[PDB]
This record gives structure tokens, sequence and C-alpha cells, in this order.
């Protein structure tokens, strides 16, 4: 395993993260170089069960899915990976920092992470967790996918039979695009859990966000199709996305929030 590296290599100055899991940090290795680590405590999460999503991130490299760096595979475990300066991009559409972002970088930040969910389609992976708190921002506003191990965010074959499959994180994909329109406010504004499965089974869709372009909402409505397979590719979507303002948009003017 190359992966695997020694411990005094690792200054762990900032911390960022934490909860039953273990923390996550912004630290340097071996003197010089800038990463983000996450840790173990080993009381609640085994040892073979928190190792899982590491195993993942080895086995995939995109330049939109955050970078494994080295891994010490010892309790307590540690696993290094690239900084993403800006953090996780709810807080970063919520906060004072993403009240300027119009359609034109919103659309961009849903490309990228189509573009790294488009790779995770044609290596026959599912994310399961696809949704703006586990994006991260970085600069330049580079998005990339972060999770490796929610009824709002997730297929309804998905959340009753657990057919979760690629095309469940398209449905979830889809929620991310409002998510990205209204400032990283909670998708179904006024409904709690029980009452969205209710609903969407029986037809309901999010409308149109304000000042959202209707042909953005009709692609968020493919992503919402009941029947999985008529929902469309990352790959369709990345290709969607990147060409959104000549192809499909082209009259596009900027308004007062979008
Ligand atoms: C904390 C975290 C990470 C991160 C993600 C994945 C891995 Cl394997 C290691 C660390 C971040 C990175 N890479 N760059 C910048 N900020 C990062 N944070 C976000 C800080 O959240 C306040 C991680 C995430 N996301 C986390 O908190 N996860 C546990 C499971 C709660």
């Amino acid at each position: 395993d190359a992966w695997e590296i020694p411990r005094e290599s690792l200054r762990l100055e900032v911390k960022l993260g934490q909860g039953c899991f273990g923390e996550c940090w912004m630290g340097t290795w071996n003197g010089t170089t800038r990463v983000a680590i996450k840790t173990l405590k080993p009381g609640t999460m085994s040892p073979e069960a928190f190792l899982q999503e590491a195993q993942v991130m080895k086995k995939l490299r995109h330049e939109k899915l955050v970078q494994l760096y080295a891994v010490v595979s010892e309790e307590p475990i540690y696993i290094v990976t690239e900084y993403m300066s800006k953090g996780s991009l709810l807080d970063f559409l919520k906060g004072e920092m993403g009240k300027y972002l119009r359609l034109p970088q919103l659309v961009d930040m849903a490309a990228q992470i189509a573009s790294g969910m488009a790779y995770v389609e044609r290596m026959n992976y599912v994310h399961r967790d696809l949704r703006a708190a586990n994006i991260l921002v970085g600069e330049n506003l580079v998005c990339k996918v972060a999770d490796f191990g929610p009824i709002k965010w997730t297929a309804p074959e998905a959340a009753l039979y657990g057919r979760f499959t690629i095309k469940s994180d398209v449905w979830s994909f889809g929620i991310l695009l409002t998510e990205l329109t209204t400032k990283g406010r909670v998708p179904y504004p006024g409904m709690v859990n029980r009452e969205v499965l209710d609903q969407v089974e029986r037809g309901y869709r999010m409308p149109c966000p304000p000042e959202c372009p209707e042909s953005l909402h009709d692609l968020m409505c493919q992503c919402w199709r009941k029947d999985p397979e008529e929902r469309p590719t990352f790959e369709y979507l990345q290709a969607f996305l990147e060409d959104y303002f000549t192809s499909t948009e082209p009259q596009y003017q900027p308004g007062e929030n979008l």
C-alpha cells in the first residue's frame, strides 16, 4: 500500500468538522504542502467501518472529485486529501459570499459537478448522498464531490425500495440544481419529510424558482421523472450545462438575484 505514510509528517492546524464519526482539519504534509485531514474516534465507528470510504477514494481519480493524498491506516486513522479553500457549497451559497453569484457562475458550478458525476457514471459507482452540503468549493469556484460513504434529496424508488442507482443520483442532482438557484435554501420550503414523500409520489415537483430560466427548470424536471431510466445521464447534463448559454439560453439577461 503505497498510499500509506508516516505520522510526524502531519501538522493539524485548524479544526473544521466533528461529530459521531470523528473530526476533520486543515493541516500540512511534510512541512510545505497544504492538506485537509479527516480523523476517527475509535469508540463510535469501528476500524474496518471508517476505512470503507478511503478504499473507494483510492480507486477513483478525476479533476472534480476531491483527491486522496495519503492514509494512516493504524488507529487513530487519518485520511489526507487536497484542501478546498472555500468550504462546503451549501455554506458558500448561504453566506455573504454567495449573495453575488448569478446564473453564469452557478451553471458553471453545476457543470463541474456534472463532470465529476459523469466520471462516477463511467466507472459504475453510485454516490447516494449527492447534494450541496457534500460538494466542496475551492479557489476560482472549482466545485468537487466530497462524501464517499435525507428524503428531500433521495429519489423515491431509493428512499422506499432501497434501489440506489446512478439514476437515483440524477434525481438528487436535480434537487442540487434548486440549491444553486435559491442560494442554498432547503428544498420543499415548508414541507416536512413525510409530506414530501406523499406529494412527490403523487406527482408534485418543485416549481421554477424565481428568475430561474424555464429551460433549466425543464432540466430539473427531466432529472425528477418517476421512471429512473427516463432521467438523463450525467454525460448529457454535463454537455447541456457546459453549452447552456450558447445552445439553450443565448438570450440570458442578468437580473436581481440570477
Ligand atoms: C470535513 C472537510 C473535508 C474533508 C472531506 C473529505 C475527506 Cl476524506 C477529508 C476531509 C474538507 C476538505 N477536503 N477541504 C476543505 N474542507 C473540508 N471539510 C469541510 C468542513 O466542514 C465544516 C468533512 C467534509 N465535508 C466532514 O466534516 N465530514 C465528516 C464525516 C462530518
